[PDB]
């Protein structure tokens, strides 16, 4: 399984929530926050930066994939999607995908969760219905762990991706 | 009146109905294929480049924004939204826009329009009814410019934005 960091922020919330999926169930992580991209181009000389290559890989060799962004301006962020723009059906076709959103209150969430869902079924990827949807109440930064409120939420999420991605 | 393109591909059709758009009407011009940003990453020194204050000074003195993207992966350009994320309601409340997104194939250009309205809703602009749909078909990259069949699409599209702004 391959849990992927949509917040640029290092300081992210996004980024709190993608390390403890990660660490909880000994899963691969991508962590957009370090792993610095170049804004895509469509240029070649860009299929040849290792960074880039590596994404291909990892992605492609994912069984599963939990995709994590926080909302910016009501949809992911341009971190993120600027990733998937290096990307394609290539990588991304059949793919078990699960879809969290981190968004600043409120009802946010549900457009960043929608616009993941259009571009992951943009390149015929296979997206779980469970999607979630993480609020500042969900998450603790000074401690820098996710809450005991949602802890389950996440778990059920994890456990439909695994078990999507078997059958 | 402001002109942006969003695709970042120096070589992309969306350039091309930007630069044609942006000419014809004597417009300003932001081209993201020129105008190469970093990716943006919540931190305060990057709000000290150069790039990042013309954005927000040239986005606020805009009386009105022609909006272009190219469909990637049904959804906007990553460079385009990864712009916008260095921006907020402060450049964009009650703006008047216009949203044009260049397709690669038939069906296409619908999700990446309802990205864009739902992002430019998330800043509270002030998007205009009516949207428009280029494909390869619309433009003529051999010579740089857009086909006659789409010029009075084009026309049409600026003038209501005009006519929002003048209001
Ligand atoms: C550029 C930017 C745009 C944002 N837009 C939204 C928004 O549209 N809706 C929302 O609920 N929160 C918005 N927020 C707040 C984020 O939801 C908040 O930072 C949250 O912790 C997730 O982002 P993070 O992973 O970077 O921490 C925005 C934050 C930034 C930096
Ligand atoms: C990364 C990428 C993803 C694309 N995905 C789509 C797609 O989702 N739907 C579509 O109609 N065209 C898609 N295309 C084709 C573009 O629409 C085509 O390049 C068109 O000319 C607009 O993009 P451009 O301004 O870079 O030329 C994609 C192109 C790229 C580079």
């Amino acid at each position: 399984m391959l849990v992927i960091n949509g917040t640029p922020r290092k300081h992210g919330r996004t980024r709190i929530a993608a390390s403890y999926i990660a660490a909880l169930y000994h899963t691969d992580l991508i962590d957009l926050s370090e792993f610095v991209l170049p804004v895509f181009n469509g240029e070649a000389e860009q299929s040849e930066l290792l960074k880039v290559q590596e994404l291909k890989q990892r992605v492609t060799k994912a069984d599963a994939i939990v995709l994590l962004s926080p909302e910016y301006h009501s949809g992911m962020s341009g971190a993120l999607k600027n990733a998937l723009d290096f990307l394609s059906s290539e990588q991304f076709k059949y793919k078990p995908v699960a879809l969290l959103a981190v968004a600043g209150g409120g009802k946010g969430g549900i457009n960043a969760l929608n616009n993941m869902r259009t571009v992951m079924r943009g390149v015929y990827a296979n997206v779980i219905p469970k999607q979630l949807v993480l609020l500042p109440v969900h998450i603790d930064v000074e401690n820098a762990t996710v809450a005991e409120n949602i802890k389950e939420s996440i778990k059920e999420l994890v456990e439909e991706l695994s078990m999507f991605a078997k059958a």
